[PDB]
């Protein structure tokens, strides 16, 4: 969840905002060795019930997010419908798990190509186009990630336009990501320079990765 | 409804058959002028009726068809009823009014393309791969009639298949058509040559579209 201010903005200027809880398990393996433990349901739970009472009044706030990269567990299919049942007015979503799971009520895979198909074991990332029609689907398709604009990119973009606008189904996706984010550094001259992973002697670290 | 021996050897030789209904009145305007018409419900039921009490017993006949090319009426679906209660053990397929309306199991266009929309207004020819996945539609998808082998012809049939492939809910469809109807007939010599449409001083004709 953002700092607050971000929702007024958003409420005032016009933007359609999905609110995450701050749930991140990416490092676990299996990445859902805590999201399926309830002894972290507790602490899972006050992260994301917290950001409803708190963001439930703001307009631009369509959906709720159970959070990021945590695999999926019990604990999701229990918040989800906590969601559900305090909150009717909002459609809940969560990539986690396969983005099909029983956990959200929208399709939201990050990085599902056009009209590729990459058949990876248990979470498999279908092409969009033909993952709306697996047998007995019916949810509607948004990628909560898509795009990576890392560096010199974004090709193959308006292959994802064009399909968004021909399958009605297919409700497009949000971009990775807004901004780089690098730190300024300075030099022997004083002067700044553009700085990422173990540029400050942190390691290990993931490089340029972070833009 | 075919000579009784094609069924026996369809058993025999193993073939899956869409036995289908005498009834096309393609030349209507519009096409369910009559169908719609409750005083041709008589006339149409029999040619439906009387195929089932025939063909049913054959395994070879796997889907009945209600006929071709006539539109959308009333009468289709009282007719779709009369087998789904009659034989349950076969789905109905039917593709007047749009190849995809209450009248059948299977969502069984004719001519529809893999990804080029062809949006016929009142009865669009959507791709194959966009039909599936329409708002609410859930069915089976199965040409009826595709790759038209008219002349040097079948260009892009490696399309189809790799989407049928790709897609589960694609499973194939039927060729448009197994055999040039052309006649043999005799030139001064005696010597024999292939006849299409006005080639018997019959007018009007359709030329080579027989073949
Ligand atoms: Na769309
Ligand atoms: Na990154
Ligand atoms: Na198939
Ligand atoms: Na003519
Ligand atoms: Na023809």
């Amino acid at each position: 969840p953002n700092h607050p201010l971000w929702y007024t903005l958003c409420d005032r200027y016009g933007l359609y905002v999905v609110d995450e809880a701050n749930i991140e398990t990416h490092g676990m393996v299996p990445m859902n060795r805590l999201t399926d433990d309830p002894r972290w349901l507790p602490a899972m739970s006050e992260r994301v019930t917290r950001m409803v009472q708190r963001d439930r009044n703001h307009p631009s706030v369509i959906i709720w997010s159970l959070g990021d990269e945590s695999g999926h567990g019990a604990n999701h299919d229990a918040l989800y419908r906590w969601i559900k049942s305090v909150d009717p007015s909002r459609p809940v979503q969560y990539e986690g798990g396969g983005a099909d799971t029983t956990a959200t009520d929208i399709i939201c895979p990050m990085y599902a190509r056009v009209d590729e198909d990459q058949p990876f074991p248990a979470v498999p990332k279908w092409s969009i186009k033909k993952w709306l029609s697996l047998p007995g689907e019916t949810r509607p398709l948004i990628l909560c990630e898509y795009a990576h604009a890392m560096g010199n990119s974004l090709g193959g973009f308006a292959k994802y336009w064009q399909a968004f606008r021909q399958y009605p189904r297919l409700q497009g996706g949000f971009v990775w990501d807004w901004v780089d984010q690098s730190l300024i550094k300075y030099d022997e001259n004083g002067n700044p320079w553009s700085a990422y992973g173990g540029d400050f002697g942190d390691t290990p670290n993931d490089r340029q990765f972070c833009m």
